[PDB]
DNA sequence: AGCGTCAT
DNA sequence: ATATGACGCT
């Protein structure tokens, strides 16, 4: 109808750095450039666990989450880079930092959503419109569009991957109303045009590669930004999204690739997300909530609302070691000397940020897991945060913690520990 | 406040 | 065989 909301108001970008520690590692040593490659912790451990792999070490079927030795097997080649070891755990420092290399520059063009450590949302909206203005009234050439897909794109009455690429681009070009600003699909065109330039001011000054996906939404955004890694970008109009979604499972879409994304697939009887236009609002609400809902209802059509937050920081600093198995921390005193490693790391980091981002953290966290709980977390107590300094930090964290201590010997701690985490929350302006 | 979900 | 961050529910 004239009264139905589209969801196309917004123009949002997410933008995500292709393999991005080994691309960290791999400007650092030019060696291991364009090749099977990926990045480890804990060398001892069947090698090391995977976290990163290059996509050329992925085309023998490389995956995070595989112990080094197994991928060896599938990649004999391979090269490997580990992360740095402080006071005996994983430290991600060289990653934090080259992320916010990341940031700033992409802050220079839209205020970002800082996501993870290697992507963040653009509300490209207002910068849209203004180049929108000083273009005049000029078309859109493909030349300003060298690395972006139109998703849906070619269609109708090239063997090669880049010939369908540019196909696709001509077609949607050549269909584009430049004589109307206020047109969604033309937003969406010059804002992938500001993330073409937005992705080259990156790699100009950093080295480093990222992939991007232009639409109206976060989940759109993101979602595209997936379908043509690595080094390219995806636009991803309102109008491609029925076909899109007709054969997109469910698990795919943000947030719900867990269990709710399996209930609504046992529950309604579906696979894909446009199978989901079928129901209305209250049928969805009675099954998934008031809020799931309203959120699958409109989701399922393209349209969400959650907007992008002005928040390029961390909203909590964070630090954690999990102890398996037979490492499991058994004895007072190890439980005191880890807190201590933990603290430590924790306070050089609260420092540094104090200095550059001119807060304070007010409130401790900690963490613990016991021995056969596979809750990732067994208990989470809190207490003030008032100095940044480890000896107290790892003194107070145990105060809050030594109570669950079953054990009636002295020396002694039971259950083993599993996990420890410490985590820095509730900032105020420092 | 403490716990559960989802994710990179 | 084996590290962090955001946010929701009660
Ligand atoms: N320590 C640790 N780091 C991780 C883990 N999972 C991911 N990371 C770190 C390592 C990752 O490099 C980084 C970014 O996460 P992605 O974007 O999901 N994977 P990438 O960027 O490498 O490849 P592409 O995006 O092109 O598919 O987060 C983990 O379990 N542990
Ligand atoms: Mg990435
Ligand atoms: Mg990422």
């Amino acid at each position: 109808g004239p009264h139905m909301a589209t969801g196309q108001d917004r123009v949002v970008a997410l933008v995500d750095m292709d393999c991005f520690f080994v691309q960290v590692e791999q400007r650092q040593n030019p060696h291991l450039r364009n090749k099977p490659c990926a990045v480890v912790q804990y060398k001892s451990w069947k090698g090391g666990g995977i976290i990163a792999v290059s996509y050329e070490a992925r085309a023998f079927g490389v995956t995070r989450s595989m112990w080094a030795d197994d991928a060896k097997k599938l990649c004999p080649d391979l090269l490997l880079a580990q992360v740095r070891e402080s006071r005996g755990k994983a430290n991600l420092t060289k990653y934090r930092e080259a992320s916010v290399e990341v940031m700033e520059i992409m802050s220079r063009f839209a205020v970002i959503e800082r996501a993870s450590i290697d992507e963040a949302y653009v509300d490209l909206t207002s910068a849209v419109q203004e180049r929108l203005q000083k273009l005049q009234g000029q078309p859109i050439s493909a030349d300003l569009l060298p690395s972006t897909y139109i998703e849906g794109l070619p269609q109708g009455p090239t063997v090669q991957k880049e010939g369908m690429r540019k196909q696709g681009l001509f077609q949607w070009l050549d269909s584009l109303q430049i004589d109307n600003l206020t047109s969604p699909d033309l937003q969406l065109t010059v804002g992938a045009v500001i993330v073409e330039e937005m992705r080259a001011a990156i790699e100009r000054e950093t080295g480093f590669q990222c992939s991007a996906g232009i639409s109206h939404n976060k989940v759109l955004a993101k979602l595209a930004c997936g379908l043509n890694k690595p080094n390219r970008q995806t636009l991803v109009s309102h109008g491609s999204v029925p076909q899109l979604f007709s054969q997109m499972p469910i698990r795919k879409i943000r947030s719900l690739g867990g269990k709710l994304g399996a209930s609504v697939i046992e529950i309604l009887g579906i696979e894909y997300m446009g199978e989901l236009t079928q129901f209305t609002e209250s049928q969805l609400q009675s099954h998934f909530g008031e809020k799931n809902g309203s959120w699958l209802y409109a989701m399922c059509r393209g349209i969400e609302h959650d907007p992008v937050k002005p928040r390029q920081l961390p909203k909590t600093i964070g630090c954690s070691k999990n102890f398996p198995g037979k490492t499991a921390l058994a004895t007072r005193e190890q439980v005191q000397w880890w807190l201590l490693q933990l603290a430590q790391e924790l306070e050089e980091r609260l420092t540094k940020d104090r200095n550059d981002n001119d807060r304070v953290a007010t409130q401790l966290v900690v963490s613990i897991r016991v021995q056969g709980d596979k809750r990732l977390s067994s208990l989470r107590r809190c207490c003030a945060l008032t100095r940044y300094d480890a000896h107290k930090m790892s003194h107070d964290a145990f105060t809050v913690i030594k109570n669950c201590n079953t054990s009636g010997i002295q020396t002694e701690w039971s259950p083993p520990l599993t996990m420890l985490f410490l985590c820095a929350t509730k900032f105020s302006a420092s």
